[PDB]
């Protein structure tokens, strides 16, 4: 098992009216079929879980690339920092921001995420898909 164990995405917005969540652990693959929604200039933060087996790891950075066909990518960084090894998991989460609204932010958006570090680790990339819409049920 590795050392870093990258288990879970959620996207915490208080007013959800339900989870926002993905397993990591998974078929990777079968992850961008499942699609995540976020009702248009909702509040949010993206909380990544992972498990730390062994040793003390430096550095980790949480770098997410958004996508939407035919435009260049929107891409952040987020420095996760130091943690030791412990059975229960940690959770990062990234400063609030607000959705983008109005009829032309509603839409799919395609996420690439990488959990790495300085030494450029790829602890886990992954795809995933976001949708913004004008109301959170249709
Ligand atoms: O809308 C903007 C830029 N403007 C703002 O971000 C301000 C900030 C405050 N209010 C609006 N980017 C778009 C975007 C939309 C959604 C996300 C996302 C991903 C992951 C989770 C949640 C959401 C990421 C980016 C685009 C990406 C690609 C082409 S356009």
């Amino acid at each position: 098992a590795p050392n870093v164990v990258v288990t879970r995405l959620t996207l915490v917005c208080e007013s959800a009216p339900g989870p926002i969540t993905m397993d990591l652990t998974g078929d990777l693959e079968a992850l961008k079929k499942e699609t995540i929604v976020l009702k248009e200039g909702s509040e949010y933060r993206v909380k990544i879980h992972f498990k730390v087996n062994r040793d003390i790891v430096s550095g980790l950075k949480y770098v997410q690339h958004t996508y939407r066909t035919g435009v260049k990518v929107d891409k952040a960084t987020f420095m996760v920092g130091s943690y030791g090894p412990r059975p229960e998991e940690y959770e990062f989460l990234t400063p609030v921001e607000e959705a983008p609204k109005g009829m032309l932010a509603r839409g799919t958006y395609h996420n690439k995420s990488f959990f790495t570090d300085d030494d450029k680790q790829d602890h886990l990339s992954w795809e995933w898909n976001l949708s913004i819409k004008k109301e959170w049920t249709e």
